[PDB]
C-alpha cells in the first residue's frame, strides 16, 4: 500500500509484486527450435512494506520466475514463494519479520520461524525445484506451477538448520552438491558439505568447523574435493543488538582456502591461506590431481551496492570485482598458494559456464561486466549496481568479447544452453533478462553463445519489467521426471 | 508468438495478455476509507496472433480487470474471459477465427462456434459477472475470482443469439435491462428489447425489426420507453466475400430513433427520422410524458480511429463527435425530430453518469475529451481530458493528464447511498505512454480539475479498454 520512498523502494527498484502468466511470449527473431526445457529464476520482491525502511534489497520476498522453453516458444510465469515468512504475513496483511538476519527485530507471534525469503537461487533437481536462501532450509516448488509444498529436511535425514544458494550438480553422478553455514544457527561456527542424490535423498552430511563467523555465500566443487573461500565478511550479535548490519568486512583479516575431499571428513580438512579481499561469485572449480583450481571475480572490498554491511559505505573502486584463479596444491606443505592469476581485467560478477562442466577442467565463461565508460540515461538511481555488458572469455587463449545493452538497459545474471547434449564446450545459446529502465520492458534475450558480440539473436519481449534478482539456472525438459 | 509488426500491435497498442494478481497495491494519496466493491473493466487482448494481419483493435479476446477496494486498500486481479473461441484457440496453440464478424475466413474446425471475445463490457448482476459482445450471448462470470462459467441463456428463455454490451440498471425495479441486434444471426434485421430480473430470470424479450442491418452498439433506457439510435453503419454478406470490412458508413442515409413502450411490442414502436451522422456512446436517456431525449455524442462520421470500417481512410475532423440532446415526442405525428442540439463543444467520448439516476432527468456527466492543442511527448485519437459538465448550466470542467499519458472510461461512484447526484468520486485509468506503468485514479466527482486525490500505482500500463463499472460490496454474494 504505501511502500518508503527510500532508492531501495524506488525507480528501477519499486515494488513489483505481481504474481502472473503469459502463454506463448511475443518473440523478435526465432527461439532456437530445439530447445525445451525450463528457466528459473527469482528476485526479491516484498509483499507489504518491510517494518523498517532501512530494508536491505535481499530482504525482500521471494518471487519466482519460469520461462517455459518448447517448439520456438516460451511461457512465462511467475510466483511468490510461499515460506512459512510469505504465509504468516499474508495472514496479516503486513511484515511481521525485521531486518535482514536480525531476529531481535522480529514480531513476538513470530519468534523462532524460520525467517527465509527462499529469494537468492531457485534449481531445477530430483523432478521438484529448490528454492534457496542461505539462512534456511531448502524450499520445494513444483517446477512447473510453482506451488510451494514447504521447507525439506531431506526425510528428516539432514541435522543442519540452513542450506546454501549455489549447489553445483555433479555431471557424473548427477548428485545435488551443497553446502551450509550456520548449521546449528545464526552466530554458529558449524559447517556441513551435503550431497543429494538425484532422487532427493540425502547422501552425506559431512561437518567441519568455519574459521571466522562469517559470511559462505558460494563454494566450489570438484571431481574430488570441496572447496570454502573464506573472507572475513564478519557476523557479529553485538551489531543485530545496535540495529546495525550483521555483516562487515574486515580489511585486516586473511583469506582461507579449505579443501575437503568429498570422500573424507573434517579431519582431511587442509586450510590455505592468503592475503586480505572480498570473494565473488564461483565461476567454477576443478582439481588436477592434487592441484586445486577455483574462479571467481576478487576485489579488495564489498562488490555488492545493494548489500548493506557495517563500516565505511560502499567504495565503487574498492568494489570492483576481476575474475580470478586461487590454485593450491594437496600435496604441497604448509598452507601456502601455489598461484593467483587474474583471468580478466575489466570488472565482472555473475559469472556462468557449460554446466555439462561443472566440477570438471573448462574453457567457456560468460559473466556481466560493469562499463562505467558508457552512458546511463535511465533516471531512478542504480548507477552502481550496473551491469550493462555480457561477457564471454574463453580461458584457454584470453580472448574475450562483449556486448553493451546501451544507454537504457541492464542486464541479469545470464544462463548457458547448450545447441544439443553433445554439442562441443560452450557450443549453443546464452539467455539473460535485458530490462529497459526508461519503458519499462524486459525482453529475455538469447545470443549465440560463442559470439554474444553479435547481440542477441531472439528476444522474448515481457510487457512488463521483471525487478532485478538474483541466481537462475536452465534445466533440459529431460530432467522433470 | 510473432504478432504483426502494425501499428495495431505495437507502442500504445502493443500486446499485454498477462493474467495476474498483486495483493494490496501501492497508494500515492487516500483511497476513501468507506469505499467496499469492485470497479471491473475489459480491454481486447488477442490470446494469439491473428490470422489476418490487418486485424482489428475490436476483434481481440476480452482481458477482464478486478479492482477490489476495501478499507482503503485496492487489489488487482486480471483474467481472460474463457469465451469458447478463447477455450479452443488456446486448445490449439493458435488463432482459429478470422476477421472480425467475418465467418467465412473462420478455420473449418470452429465452423458454428459462438465467435465473441466478451471484450465490450463487464457488470455485476444478480451475484455473477456479465461480460458482453455484441454478436454473442452473454458471458456469465464469477465477479470475485474472474472464473469464467460460461454463455447463459437464461434458462433456455431467451431466444436471442445475441445480447448486447450497453445493458442499464433500472434505477427502480433493478432489472438488466439490455437489446440485441442480429439477434437471428449476422445481417439479420432482427431487435430485441431484454429485461432480466435482480437474479437473473428473464422478464421479457420484446421483438423487432430494424430499419436496416447495420451497427446497434448502444441504446438508451427511460421510465416509458426503450430508445434505439439507428445510424447507417452497414453492413453485407458481399463485404465479407469480398473480404471487406464488416461495416462501413454510408453518409447519403438517414438516421432513425425508434421509441419502444417498455410494456408494448413491436406495433408501439415509433421510428423517427433525422439527418445522416455518426452516433456514439448514450450518457443517457429519460422521457418527460410523451417527450424523449437521449444524449451522446454525435459526429460526422467514424469517430474511433481504432475502428476499421469501409470507405476512405480515418478522417479525424469527421470523426469529432460532440454530446448532443435527441428530442422527438411520441404525442407527434410523422417521423420529425423535436430538436437535436449540442451540449458540449470538446470533442468528447465514453460518457458517464451518477447511475442512481439512469433513465431518469439527470444533470451531471463525465466524459474523456480529445484536446488535441495539448503537448504529447510519445511516439491517432488521444483522450488525454477528463471531463465534467453541469447540464443544468452548461458549465464544464476538465482535467489534463500530462504529455506523457491517455485516460480510458470514467467511473462515478457516489460518497454514500444518500449522497446527492453526483456528489462522490470519478475513478479512472490514467496510463503513461513513456515509462509504461497504469494508474487507477480517484478524482472528487465535482472537482476533476483538482486531479486525483489518490493513484493506485500499477507496475504495468494497462492496454487500452473499453467499458467498466463500479458495484458496491452489498450487491455481491457474500
Ligand atoms: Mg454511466
Ligand atoms: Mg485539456
Ligand atoms: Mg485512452
Amino acid at each position: 500500500a504505501h511502500f518508503p520512498q527510500t532508492p531501495g523502494f524506488s525507480g528501477t527498484l519499486r515494488p513489483l509484486r505481481i504474481e502472473g502468466d503469459i502463454l506463448d511470449i511475443e518473440i523478435e527473431g526465432e527461439v532456437p527450435p530445439q530447445l525445451n526445457g525450463t528457466f528459473h529464476r527469482v528476485h526479491p520482491d516484498a509483499q507489504f512494506p518491510p517494518r523498517f525502511e532501512d530494508d536491505q534489497f535481499f530482504n525482500g520476498d521471494g518471487m519466482v520466475s519460469l520461462f517455459r522453453f518448447h517448439d520456438g516458444k516460451i511461457d512465462f510465469r511467475q510466483r511468490y514463494a510461499q515460506t512459512d515468512k510469505w504465509k504468516v504475513e499474508r495472514k496479516a496483511g503486513k511484515s511481521l519479520f525485521g531486518a535482514y538476519r536480525n531476529p531481535l527485530t522480529d514480531d513476538a507471534s513470530v519468534q523462532g520461524m524460520i525467517r527465509g525469503t527462499a529469494n537468492t537461487n531457485v534449481m531445477v533437481h530430483a523432478g521438484k525445484l529448490y528454492a534457496m536462501k542461505e539462512d534456511s532450509p531448502c524450499l520445494i516448488m513444483d517446477p512447473l506451477t510453482l506451488e510451494t509444498e514447504g521447507y525439506t529436511n531431506f526425510d528428516g535425514k539432514l541435522q543442519s538448520q540452513t542450506f546454501c544458494a549455489h549447489p553445483k550438480i555433479d555431471p557424473v553422478t548427477g548428485n545435488l552438491c551443497a553446502f551450509a553455514y550456520g548449521a546449528k544457527g545464526l552466530m554458529t561456527l558449524d559447517m556441513a558439505y551435503i550431497e543429494i542424490s538425484p532422487t532427493g535423498k540425502l547422501l552425506k552430511e559431512i561437518p567441519f568447523q568455519n574459521p571466522y563467523y562469517c559470511m559462505m555465500h558460494d563454494f566450489g566443487v570438484t571431481e574430488d574435493y570441496a572447496v570454502f573461500a573464506v573472507m572475513p565478511l564478519l557476523s557479529s550479535w553485538d551489531r543485530l543488538e545496535q540495529r546495525l548490519p550483521f555483516f562487515g568486512f574486515d580489511t585486516t583479516l586473511p583469506c582461507y582456502l579449505g579443501i575437503l575431499p568429498r570422500n573424507g571428513d573434517a579431519r582431511d580438512l587442509r586450510w590455505f591461506k592468503t592475503g586480505n579481499c572480498f570473494v565473488g561469485h564461483v565461476m567454477n572449480a576443478f582439481n588436477d590431481g592434487t592441484k586445486v583450481h577455483i574462479d571467481m571475480p576478487v576485489s579488495r572490498n564489498n562488490s555488492f551496492p545493494f548489500f548493506d554491511v557495517h563500516g565505511a559505505p560502499f567504495d565503487p573502486v574498492a568494489g570492483q570485482g576481476f575474475l580470478t584463479r586461487w590454485t593450491v596444491d594437496m600435496a604441497s606443505n604448509g598452507d601456502s598458494f601455489e598461484k593467483t592469476e587474474r583471468l580478466f581485467d575489466r570488472p565482472d560478477e555473475f559469472p556462468r559456464i557449460d554446466e555439462r562442466y561443472a566440477t570438471r577442467a573448462y574453457r567457456h565463461g560468460w559473466m556481466l561486466i560493469l562499463d562505467t565508460e558508457k552512458p546511463y540515461e535511465a533516471p531512478g538511481g542504480a548507477f552502481y549496481a550496473l551491469t550493462n555488458t555480457l561477457g564471454h572469455i574463453d580461458l584457454a587463449t584470453g580472448k574475450s568479447s562483449s556486448w553493451w545493452a546501451g544507454p537504457r538497459c541492464a542486464i541479469q545474471e545470464p544462463c548457458f544452453i547448450p545447441r544439443s547434449p553433445d554439442a562441443p564446450e560452450g557450443d549453443g545459446y546464452v539467455i539473460a533478462l535485458v530490462d529497459d529502465h526508461v519503458a519499462n520492458y524486459s525482453d529475455l534475450a538469447i545470443f549465440d553463445a560463442q559470439h554474444v558480440d553479435q547481440g542477441p539473436i531472439a528476444r522474448a519481449k515481457l510487457p512488463v519489467r521483471i525487478r532485478q534478482g538474483l541466481h537462475g539456472n536452465w534445466a533440459d525438459a529431460s530432467r522433470l521426471a
